[PDB]
């Protein structure tokens, strides 16, 4: 039965990795386990001299830290993220550009970018009144929480997976994975895609044809428009998948559009179970912010990511098919 | 005791009133007596139905979590803060620009402004890898904590003095009172002069001369520079007040640099109370700090701001002579 998990764990570099099966293989620990194969295959344990106790301590408490009872935002959701960066990471057009350390920042913030993620959205946590808005002041409540709890576990017993790193380092890090984590914020995603245009428009390529980011603003930008497609990458995956993530947002959906109606708010989008257009809905999102963010991507990694935009494209054809 | 109090609090509407003296004759409780009279006199408990009883028990619970071991970021400054703020919005070039939410906002803003202080800076709480750095990932770590202390306080026993504003009323408030003491980070300070500059540059009055504001945009940039030129005020108080102002932030100084000394830690600038330049530092700050950010607002308010852009230029020539 181990043996079917590392015969699945070998697709880890490649798009559509079977990841819900990774889930049942591994005992519920989908996170630990790709985490644990992707820092093995990228060297990044002797590269950062990381104790492998170490690093399984931190993955299994920062795993632990996941909502098993929440539908969509749980480990899964943060294994996959993980995953698909790690994917993105290695796109030709990104070859050698970025350090070993940038390169642990971005699969870092992947992997605590939605820990202790409640099931509601950050507008539900501000139209209750929540502690979690009281304490972040309504801006990116969930974004600075997950940060937060994601730094504080690696203070636990034996736990601190970067112990060994530099303290130029370390700082170095945080700084990143902070601007990366803090741009999984939706509301953020508008202005994020209006400057990853203005990169593609003005792109530089090297005289290998690897791009070309000459400073931190560049540099970070990219990571965070990476971590950002990585986490509305479930309609660019095999429909299989694709279709298991569809299921899971609109179960917990739901029941935060229940817990509107129990306190005799209004119903959020999609939250509605009574009136609810899953179809169409996911129609609205590809057309309107997972296409135009990818079809930019695209370009800037021009064609490393036509295969996963067609996917994407025929996915939207095929729910679209569905009304 | 009760009746030269009652005397010294007839000067609320003058820049320059004895916060000290008021400080000592209120029994510490200058940040209460001093949003109690100017509720009084801006006509808030009855524009707002704020209970009176309500508006003693928050400022008693508000000025408790002012720290009474800080020399400088304490319960006096707060309320210095405030009935600076209250004196700026009865500039005449500002006509009840501002709506009556929008001056409770900039009073309730200023009178939290810095609650729970612990008489260290953002800077230091960062380096010593601190719970408050932690929690907020190293963005306004202090002015963050400051309004989530000051709101969350509305939730004690008789202590919403908001309980009978609308909750519409009370979404715009808690967005005002963010927006501004987030703008109290001073790391924000050049930013916000520029955009005070922008708007001097392009600005629009009356013929009588007086302000016109029309978008929020530009009518929140104006209270938050205002509540950050209130913030600082010192070097532009009488000489007599401006200098034990001088003498309390060098005791916080220097009692960070002394556990920053113990600890091994860099000492910061100011800090060090073996090599400090006291007078050589207030001429450097208001050279470069608070004359610009003091000579743009008169421009922006012109001429109602004379007099204390003179009090600051003859408070910078007499520290200047000590040298
Ligand atoms: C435009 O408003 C919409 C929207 O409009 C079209 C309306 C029908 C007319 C549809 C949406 O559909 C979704 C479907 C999803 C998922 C979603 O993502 C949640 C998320 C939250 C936080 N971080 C990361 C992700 C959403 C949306 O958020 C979402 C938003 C909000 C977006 C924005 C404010 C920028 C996630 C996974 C999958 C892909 C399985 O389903
Ligand atoms: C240029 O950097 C300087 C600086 O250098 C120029 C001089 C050559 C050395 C000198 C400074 O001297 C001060 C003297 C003070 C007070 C001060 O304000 C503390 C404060 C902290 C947090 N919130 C609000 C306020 C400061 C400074 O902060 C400060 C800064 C940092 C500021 C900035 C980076 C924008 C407060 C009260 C009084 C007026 C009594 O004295
Ligand atoms: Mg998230
Ligand atoms: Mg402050
Ligand atoms: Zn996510
Ligand atoms: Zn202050």
């Amino acid at each position: 039965q181990e043996d079917v998990l590392a015969k699945e764990l070998e697709d880890v570099n490649k798009w559509g990795l079977h990841v819900f099966r990774i889930a049942e293989l591994s005992g519920n620990r989908p996170l630990t386990v790709i985490m644990h194969t992707i820092f093995q295959e990228r060297d990044l344990l002797k590269t950062f001299k990381i104790p492998v106790d170490t690093l399984i301590t931190y993955l299994m408490t920062l795993e632990d830290h996941y909502h098993a009872d929440v539908a969509y935002h749980n480990n899964i959701h943060a294994a996959d993220v993980v995953q698909s960066t790690h994917v993105l990471l290695s796109t030709p057009a990104l070859e050698a550009v970025f350090t070993d350390l940038e390169i642990l920042a971005a699969i870092f913030a992947s992997a605590i970018h939605d820990v202790d993620h409640p099931g509601v959205s950050n507008q539900f946590l501000i139209n209750t009144n929540s502690e979690l808005a009281l304490m972040y002041n309504d801006s990116s409540v969930l974004e600075n929480h997950h940060l937060a709890v994601g730094f504080k576990l690696l203070q636990e017993e034996n736990c601190d997976i970067f112990q060994n790193l530099t303290k130029k380092q370390r700082q170095s890090l945080r700084k990143m994975v902070i601007d990366i984590v803090l741009a999984t914020d939706m509301s953020k995603h508008m202005n994020l895609l209006a400057d990853l245009k203005t990169m593609v428009e003005t792109k530089k390529v090297t005289s290998s044809g690897v791009l070309l980011l000459d400073n931190y603003s560049d540099r970070i930008q990219v990571l965070q428009n990476m971590v950002h497609c990585a986490d509305l990458s479930n309609p660019t995956k095999p429909l299989q998948l694709y279709r298991q993530w569809t299921d899971r947002i609109m179960e917990e959906f739901f029941r935060q559009g229940d817990r509107e109606r129990e306190r005799g708010m209004e119903i959020s989008p999609m939250c509605d179970k009574h009136n609810a257009s899953v179809e169409k809905s996911q129609v609205g999102f590809i057309d309107y912010i997972v296409h135009p963010l990818w079809e930019t991507w695209a370009d800037l990694v021009h064609p490393d990511a036509q295969d996963i935009l067609d996917t994407l494209e025929d996915n939207r054809e095929w729910y679209q098919s569905t009304i």
